[PDB]
DNA sequence: GATTGCATTGAGTGCACGG
DNA sequence: GATTGCATTGAGTGCACGG
């Protein structure tokens, strides 16, 4: 159910992955799903 | 400087992270950093 | 950073959690953080 | 029938956690279940 | 830039070859 | 019902003693 996969992102928007994921107490792989997940809703 | 990060995600949540992504004309870095900075902004 | 704790839930509100957290492709432990912070948030 | 499960949870979230249990008057179960039901309102 | 195999430590990540 | 130590396997969970 799981996979893995290598991304590329900003100095500045992985610094701000952090603090999100941080303050939420996820991973990033759960802030990224949770920020994925999100995104597709508001479309 | 841009940086590196390998994630795990869900099937499902891969599944749709490419849907969005191609739909978007976007990379998978890409569309998850739209959606990131995104989340960051909904507060 | 990470403490570990056992709590009881109903044996609807445990099944629910497990689909949530199945489309988030999340754990209980993050679809839960996920809801707490969430509920904190519209406090 | 309610069931048991152990969950790991960041000790800021947990903090938060315990926080908002006392001020409900409801035990971290007890919370967790609320904020769970709420969520799948929220959508 | 991206995919993946190798590796480790509390799946999610790093590292680096091969592209 | 709750806390925790023991245990395992891709931290998050199960299990069960002790409360």
């Amino acid at each position: 159910m799981k996979k893995r996969l290598t991304i590329t992102l900003s100095e500045s928007v992985l610094e701000n992955l952090e603090k999100m994921a941080r303050e939420m107490g996820l991973s990033k792989s759960a802030m990224i799903s949770v920020a994925l997940e999100n995104y597709k809703k508001g479309q």
